[PDB]
């Protein structure tokens, strides 16, 4: 019933084992081919996991058995990883010895190696098995001798080199040689005689100076086992004393038995704190992982398991294909293989102990140990021989790019999902779409059944599947039903790149009849989808929960503006621009009479009757009025707009027409437009206010109209608006008849004496280049400037004659409005696309003087053809790069969600108004797209007022703020503007409301609860696609620029030396001097006698953002790299706020490595705010003034985002075996705080509804709630 909070993870007893299993498997028979029920206590037993019959199947899910080992194993992980966790915690090497031990026959033996074979005293040493057994048991030499043969030699005779034992016979070194009957004992071994009782006995090992028999008489004199011989009444003492012998895992368990974890913490900080860091560094490697196991219960004895758990069979099931074939998780096989090995071992021992065979058993075992566990690491198991498919392990199933981390984050499949090819829709409302019936009805199958069984269409559901399973017996009715079941439901539409939020989007389906889906226009750029046929899919939401989510704020009606910026996104697109634009302007043709009309008032009378005649136009160019003017005036605008349905005025004529309370000088359409602005909303007050019914509408005009409308209206009003907008610029667009034929690419002729010019600019540069004045790369630059500004020339040319000639042509009408284009474009078209550029990069000398217009010569298509390829590789590889920077993105910054109470922060940013460096020395307001993505939408810090105007402590920064400030600034008040934001929030794991800010998909603050993190990282990644990028990547992940710049540390006065070697650069101060040298190639942008302070740079270039933090401060570095990517973002014309960036660099920098030590190691490095935590507790919460000095560490995203105080996170990410391994030695109890975490749960999520501030939220209606509270009074009594 409780949420779930913490998940700990740690190791396992053997009694945990033992009380987590549900009995014990010990046959290798899973399954026989002919009893297809499990077959005896096998891997799939049907007693041991549960009955496979109809509790559930999910005990055999759930319930798991075990393998109780005769031999005790160690678990993989931690001898294989590469901290060895018992070659770390023991004093054993891990590429060898440790596996040579586990694996092979070597010895480890404490106690006791004071035997000497040339070699000192034992007490860690490893040492082989030969040897070991060979010091075992003294010194073995036998030579045998024939029998009835009473040789030479008795019982305790001496023998040294070169002495004949026979007459061919020699030993080998100096000893004993004891006489058998039947052979000669060669020992270097100590003879005792004696006459008295023994005190040792035969078997014991004795050590000098104690009795050996005799009393006082005789006592021993070396270490060795004592053997006493009644034949001759005498005392052998060998070399062998009784030492310890231990092999394999029970060895290591030992050690781990005898290992204390307390008196090692003891004497590794001994070990720590005497030496230098040499030392110390592993030292500590080796201290947290002792910490972990003393701090976190779990004592390492365990580490090593006894008995093995075994998976639930429905986790690795073998099912059936076909034709009896089974097809098997590697799972299954490894367990049979390591039941059959066990069982072999079991039978081994029961029966008898070959040494050797016994060895190679165990060897065998625990090799089947390490494949079962993870297979890969010691060799390759594989399948039956003939198929070389490397088996698949628990870590496969875990790890891998395909695994239980890594498939439940993506989910690849759904069920209730469509495609199809996407058309525009334009007879729908922008909170519809388009849906063919067929898949509508395959849809909501379900859905239809239920309502068609609710209506007597059907008896019950198995006849609706079989009527409903052939389409020759479909019917009205059923159509009928069909549009009652998704009369209020809503589907979700994606794009296959989903770049950004706005990928998916709700909409209300219709039905259609057709193929293809089909979609509002508008949202043509929402998704990044053309109409060229590139298909879109469907996913529809079953419970109501979810659909109140996708109806609410998913739905497109409700998402008109960026989250990147306050631009809309639903803003009227290419058409109706167009159309609105036709609509809206005015022309203007010629004035070959007397203009002056202010003077004559006859010249009213005059001017009427010159335009009987052809003496002034009707849309004159009369010094104050036209004669359009003065002839027709409409007392309203429907008089107007019916005059002009009879054609005698048309839509772009001026004329005076009297509104509500002015008489203005205006074409019927502007006045229409007017109307159809105060037609889509109620008022029109408010919409006679919120336009300019004195320019045409431009794109620009367009977007402007739609920002105020959400301002100002809201959210439905809006909509209507854009709706209405679209439909009415479609039908003018459709009737104004706008075309492209080959004669709307004017050709201006000015433009030719121009190339002229330029061409005879050429020869001189040429002589100039012949009479040897110029270098290559000076010509070469003097080529490219006249080019580039005779290019220039030609486009000023070409607008101003299309200006004075043509105000109505085609291609200019769509330079002008926003519909489609560029000036460079149109310059290709009728100009001339001069400049092309060579695979090199450069550009080539010779220009493109023909443009499409005109012909291409075969050699300059063939030129162009390389810039074309150019482009097409670019775009292939960026949008790919692109999708990676997202994905770190998200991945670094998925922790951020807004749960807070205001969070007390004293602290702020000033964003400077004023640029401080757009010339070297000059201070000039910022551009006001940048003071806008910098400000809008942004909380005060403190009250500021500054032209008459309270701006209190704690207002968000609306538009209308930001104007007033950029016009203030203007005249000269204020620079700089204190703000909150996430770079100084204090809470926890996010940021404040206030901090964060008041921009959204609506205008309104933020509210309580949503992923910031996600979003901006989307916001980030998103324009990346059209996006240089190089830069923004060795941005995010913090690295060292190849062209650095160098920069001061200290505040001081600039010595320029100009050293012809090296320009040095003095940083003088009262006490010392700074030098830095300069290169040939390091360009300066300092003057001598110049005063600096930290972080100036020097030189012109890239800074490193480490060094920077290190001389400065994080606030300094944290603006810098703000500044530094907004500037490439800009650079591209995307607009892009700073909440984002500003909310990754936080993320980026939240992490601190103390310095002086506290209750913990120094030289470690993590999340600040435990820090925060921590210090609060020592210095005032509880007592111990112990200063935990920390130091800010910056590092890149990648960095940032591998080291997290969750494991989940960090398993899923990189790599599942060393974070589960560190996460398993000390019990690490994962909080449910992040994303990412509870989508591997699947839970609910922590960010948006599934926030605890609005998680749980009793509702209740009136009348029940009248009746509870009748209950309540009535239940306090009396
Ligand atoms: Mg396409
Ligand atoms: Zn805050």
């Amino acid at each position: 019933k409780k949420e779930v909070r913490k998940v700990r993870i740690a190791l396992a007893s053997p009694e945990k084992i033992r009380s987590w299993s549900y009995g014990e498997v010990e046959k290798p028979e899973t399954i026989n081919y002919r009893t297809l029920k499990p077959e005896r206590d096998g891997l799939f037993d049907e007693r041991i996991f549960g009955p496979i019959k109809d509790t559930k199947s999910i005990v055999r899910r759930y319930r798991m058995g075990h393998i109780e080992l005769a031999t005790p194993a160690a678990h993989i992980w931690f001898v294989k990883d590469v901290p060895s966790k018992i070659g770390t915690l023991l004093d054993l090497s891990a590429t060898e010895l440790e596996q040579v031990l586990y694996f092979s026959k070597y010895i480890v033996l404490d106690p006791k190696g004071a035997i000497l074979n040339g070699v000192p005293v034992e007490k860690r040493q490893l040492l082989t098995d030969e040897e070991y057994r060979e010091l075992r048991y003294g010194k073995q030499e036998t030579y045998p001798l024939p029998p009835g043969v009473d040789a030479l030699v008795k019982d305790g005779e001496e023998v040294v080199k070169g002495q004949e034992l026979a007459p061919g016979v020699v030993s080998r070194l100096d000893g004993v040689a004891l006489y058998r009957f039947a052979s000669i004992l060669v020992v270097k071994a100590r003879v005792y005689p004696f006459e008295d009782d023994v005190e040792v006995s035969t078997g014991d090992r004795v050590a000098p100076g104690d009795v050996l028999a005799d009393g006082g008489k005789v006592k021993s004199d070396v270490y060795g086992r004592v053997e006493v011989d009644l034949v001759r009444n005498v005392v052998r003492v060998v070399e062998s004393y009784d030492i310890d012998a231990r092999m394999g895992a029970e060895a290591i368990q030992q050690l781990l038995k005898e290992l204390d974890l307390e008196a090692l913490e003891k004497e590794l900080l001994e070990e720590m704190k005497h030496p230098s860091r040499a030392r110390r560094a592993k030292a500590r490697k080796r201290l947290e992982v002792v910490r972990a196991f003393l701090d976190s219960g779990n004592r390492p004895e365990w580490m090593i398991l006894e008995a093995v758990p075994v998976l639930p069979p429905d986790l690795r099931p073998m099912v059936q294909v076909d034709g009896g074939r089974f097809a098997t998780s590697d799972l299954n096989d490894l367990y049979r293989r390591l039941i059959n090995r066990n069982n072999r071992l079991k039978k081994l021992l029961a029966q008898g102990a070959p040494e050797i065979i016994i060895r190679n058993e165990k060897r065998m075992l625990q090799e089947a140990v390490d494949a079962l566990l993870d297979n890969g690491r010691r060799g390759a198991p594989v399948t039956n021989p003939g198929s070389d498919r490397p088996l698949r392990s628990l870590t496969d199933i875990l790890s891998g790019k395909q695994g239980r981390f890594r498939q439940n984050l993506l989910g690849k499949r759904v069920d209730y999902s469509g495609r199809s090819v996407i058309v525009v829709g334009p007879q729908l409302k922008l909170h519809q779409c388009g849906l063919p019936k067929r898949m509508a009805l395959e849809l909501f199958k379900p859905f239809l059944l239920k309502k068609m069984e609710e209506k007597g269409i059907a008896p019950n559901v198995k006849a609706a599947r079989r009527m409903l399973e052939r389409q020759r017996d479909i019917k009205d009715e059923v159509w009928d039903a069909l549009e009652e079941v998704i009369h209020g439901k809503v589907v979700l539409l994606n794009r296959a790149p989903t770049l950004h939020r706005l990928g998916i989007q709700a909409f209300q389906p219709v039905l259609v009849e057709g193929q293809s889906i089909q979609l509002h226009p508008l949202v043509c750029e929402a998704f990044n989808a053309d109409f060229d046929g590139d298909q879109m899919a469907v996913h529809v939401p079953l419970s109501s929960f979810a659909q109140a989510e996708a109806r609410i704020q998913m739905l497109s009606a409700h998402n008109l503006l960026s989250p990147a910026s306050g631009e809309p996104l639903a803003k009227p697109s290419r058409d109706i621009i167009l159309g609105l634009y036709y609509i809206t302007q005015v022309r203007k043709e010629k004035k070959g009479a007397g203009l002056e009309f202010a003077t004559p008032e006859e010249a009213l009378a005059a001017h009427e009757r010159g335009e009987v005649a052809l003496n002034a136009p009707i849309k004159v160019a009369g010094r104050e009025t036209s004669v359009g003017r003065l002839k027709y005036v409409f007392a309203n605008p429907d008089e107007a707009l019916l005059a002009v349905a009879h054609g005698i005025v048309d839509l772009q004529d001026v004329v005076t027409v009297r509104y509500m309370g002015k008489r203005l000088e205006t074409s019927p359409g502007r006045i229409l437009f007017a109307r159809i602005v105060a037609e889509a909303v109620e008022d029109e007050k408010v919409a006679w206010e919120l336009i300019q019914l004195d320019v045409p509408q431009e794109k620009n005009s367009l977007k402007d109209l739609v920002y105020q409308a959400f301002l100002r209206l809201g959210m439905e009003k809006t909509a209507r608006l854009l709706d209405a907008l679209k439909y009415y610029g479609f039908t003018f667009s459709t009737t104004s008849g706008i075309t492209i034929g080959i004669d709307d690419a004017v050709i201006p002729e000015e433009k030719k004496q121009y190339l002229e010019e330029a061409d005879r600019k050429l020869l001189q540069i040429e002589q100039a280049y012949e009479m040897g004045f110029l270098t290559d790369r000076e010509r070469y630059d003097q080529i490219l400037q006249l080019w580039t500004e005779t290019t220039e020339k030609v486009t000023q040319a070409v607008f101003k004659n299309f200006e004075e000639n043509y105000p109505f042509n085609p291609l200019y009408v769509m330079a002008q409005s926003g519909a489609r284009g560029n000036p460079q474009q149109i310059r290709q078209l009728c100009g001339l696309r001069g400049l092309m550029q060579k695979p090199s990069g450069e550009t080539f000398e010779v220009p493109v003087r023909s443009s499409f217009r005109e012909g291409l010569t075969v050699l300059e298509y063939f030129i162009s053809s390389h810039g074309a390829r150019k482009g097409g590789a670019d775009t292939a590889l960026r949008t790919a790069d692109s999708g990676y920077l997202t994905r770190k993105l998200v991945d670094v910054t998925h922790e951020i969600v807004v749960r807070e109470a205001d969070c007390g922060t004293t602290n702020y940013i000033s964003v400077p108004l004023f640029q401080p460096d757009e010339v070297t020395r000059s201070l000039r307001l910022r551009k006001r797209a940048d003071i806008e993505a910098g400000l809008y939408g942004r909380v005060l810090a403190r009250e500021v007022e500054v032209l008459g105007v309270r701006l209190e402590e704690g207002r968000y920064l609306s538009m209308d703020d930001v104007h007033l400030l950029i016009k203030a600034a203007e005249a000269g008040e204020i620079q700089e503007v204190p703000v909150r934001s996430p770079l100084t929030c204090q809470t926890r794991y996010g940021v404040c409301q206030k901090c964060y800010g008041y921009d959204l998909s609506m205008a309104r603050p933020v509210s309580i609860g949503e992923a910031v993190g996600i979003v901006a990282a989307q916001s980030i990644g998103e324009p990346g696609t059209q996006l240089g990028l190089p830069r923004v990547i060795e941005l995010f992940e913090a690295r060292r620029p190849k062209a650095k710049a160098v920069i001061s540390e200290i505040d001081g006065v600039v010595r320029i030396e100009e050293t012809e070697e090296k320009l040095s650069v003095f940083v003088e101060s009262e006490g010392f001097s700074k030098e830095y040298k300069l290169p040939k190639e390091a360009r300066l942008l300092v003057k001598d006698g110049d005063y600096v302070e930290a972080g100036q740079p020097l030189t012109r270039g890239a800074i490193d953002p480490h060094q920077l933090l290190e001389a400065k401060g994080p606030e300094a570095v944290e603006r810098y790299l703000v500044e530094e990517i907004q500037k490439v973002y800009r650079a591209q014309g995307v607009k892009l706020h700073d909440k984002h960036i500003e909310i990754v660099v936080r993320q980026m920098m939240k992490y601190v490595e103390v310095t002086d030590p506290g209750d913990s190691r120094l030289l470690e490095g993590q999340v600040l705010e435990k820090w925060d935590v921590e210090a609060l507790n020592e210095r005032l919460i509880a007592e111990g003034k112990t200063p935990v000095a920390w130091k800010p560490l910056l590092m890149g995203v990648t960095k940032s985002a591998l080291s997290t105080k969750s494991w989940l996170s960090a398993a899923s990410f990189q790599n599942t075996t060393h974070v589960l391994t560190e996460a398993a030695i000390a019990g690490k109890k994962d909080e449910l705080i992040g994303l990412k975490e509870n989508v591997i749960l699947g839970r609910l999520i922590p960010a948006g509804t599934g926030s605890d501030f609005v998680r749980f939220t009793q509702v209740v209606d009136q009348k029940t709630l009248k009746a509870i509270e009748e209950a309540r009074k009535e239940a306090v009594e009396a």
